[PDB]
């Protein structure tokens, strides 16, 4: 009984240490994103004169954006999008090009690297009103209803988006833009679930030399990141799991790991259920690794 | 009786791993805790520098006033409640002839205009603001051993982050011991001037008194050992905070710390003082500091286990 505790604790310790790295670097982007909405609220919030604490016209704050883009190259992007007239008149800019507005002059600017590696910009008039599911099972503009709705932030499940001309899987880590307790608009940034697959291959690497794998689920079920294979980002678990899985994933709190023995392959399953930073979202490491990987020393002392 | 003496080994080898995977979670745990200020300030320099960054005409990216800068450093303060400040200094003149600025007070100016905030929270919370005007030209040692201005020379130095150890600061009359997270604020190639926000090591304390009511049930202690050896915290005595590790230690343990690779852990036993010690240095982003997780666990307790081990085996 014992040694096989003793054993456990030190198989999930490692394992949390892993959900602590993937934390920290979740974590990252809303704290990024925080930072220029704690900004931008500025232009709503009067000073000692009466007047915005920030004077920015909407090519500064395009500045901001397009600084963060260029000064943290983890970050697949980095966009903002305001309510209309939130912060200026949206008419007086209707029809002005390459800014990033929308044709009635909505702020709304999609910053990310084009083929050089340059920052350029792009309207999002065609995602911010759309409702629509995109093929992920989640909705086109999510990434701002969500924190206009629950005037919190939100990270946005797997959800595939052109960008220059590609299609790329990625997830989105956004905050509402709050003056007082009106939403004014939202700022968010992208990171591509090939660089989390990344992050996740090095992560399962310091597990036991990589003897086993791992998956990345996010609220809605579907892959993140899967260490075995990266065509099935962006999949339901459940078909790429077997039925052993996808039922303990239903079994699941936050913080509180789940450690299972699947008897007719002698591996190891644990899940992990975390969450990230201000987020209240719930995603899940998934751990799969054979038993004689972690076993090997009880194995050794039972051969005695 | 050779098989004892493998099998005890063997019985200590697994209760030795687990220690060491609760170090590294517990690192990776002060990791995440850690890298949030130096993320926080990167968004103040990445802004901050376009005050003189060109555009696409010549004229600056941002064109904000003082007033402006200081608002989103007190908009910093007011919605990072984890941290202690956010201050920021420019080079003379970066942005600004700061004679036009010299004399006014309460702006956080030095007494020559240069742009020199320290923004903290008053006992009402609000924040309020200090020039650093008599810091931050002062290299001075302080009774840690950092010197005064560090969270400014090092940046300026090195241009990259720089993680503070330990150093005390008069804040509304009170001294308090804290460590700095720097970035420098960089147009092009040319350092214009840097910023940075404090934790306290009474923060640091507390996460790591949590964590340590969880590892073997509080029964043992944890510190945290900056770059120079001082403590960033020690859970079994808050007096010793800034204070030398090799003041608090009694073996050879902190003169070859500086021998350890990061992320390599290391054992000390010390049967005389009846204490188990793992040691596990670690680093923080691209900041290059230096910092050393100890666990100090009774050997009463590990020499429990043990026995308890060794009889569940010779009971099957
Ligand atoms: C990709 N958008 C920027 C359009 C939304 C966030 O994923
Ligand atoms: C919306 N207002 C600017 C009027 C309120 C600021 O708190
Ligand atoms: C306390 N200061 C802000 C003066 C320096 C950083 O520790």
């Amino acid at each position: 009984g014992l040694l096989e505790k003793v054993i456990n604790e030190r198989l999930v310790a490692l394992a949390r240490a892993q959900v602590s790295q993937i934390q920290r670097e979740l974590e990252y982007p809303l704290t990024v994103v925080h930072g220029l909405a704690n900004s931008t609220r500025l232009l709503g919030e009067p000073g000692a004169d009466g007047m915005p604490q920030l004077n920015a016209s909407r090519d500064e704050i395009s500045a901001l954006l397009r600084s963060t883009v260029q000064n943290n190259p983890k970050l697949l992007d980095t966009f903002m999008a305001w309510e209309p007239n939130a912060f200026d008149t949206d008419a007086a800019f209707a029809g002005q090009p390459g800014k990033g507005y929308g044709p009635d002059g909505r702020y709304l600017p999609w910053w990310y690297r084009g083929a050089d590696g340059k920052p350029i910009v792009e309207a999002m008039a065609d995602s911010i009103d759309s409702e629509k599911l995109l093929p992920t099972g989640v909705r086109e503009n999510e990434f701002y209803a969500c924190p206009k709705e629950n005037k919190r932030p939100c990270i946005i499940d797997p959800a595939p988006y052109e960008m220059g001309g590609k299609t790329v899987m990625m997830s989105s880590f956004n905050v509402p833009i709050m003056v007082g307790d009106q939403f004014r608009g939202a700022v968010g940034a992208d990171l591509s679930l090939a660089f989390i697959q990344d992050l996740l291959k090095r992560a399962d690497q310091q597990l036991y030399d990589g003897a086993g794998e791992m998956a990345l689920i996010a609220s809605n079920g579907r892959l993140v990141a899967y260490t075995r294979d990266d065509s099935k980002l962006g999949e339901p678990a459940g078909s790429v799991l077997d039925g052993n899985e996808v039922d303990n994933l239903k079994n699941l709190t936050v913080d509180q790991p789940l450690y299972d023995i699947d008897a007719e392959h002698g591996h190891i399953e644990l899940f992990l259920p975390f969450t990230i930073a201000d987020s209240g979202v719930r995603w899940t490491l998934m751990l799969q690794i054979p038993q004689a990987a972690v076993f090997g020393e009880l194995q050794q002392l039972q051969g005695e």
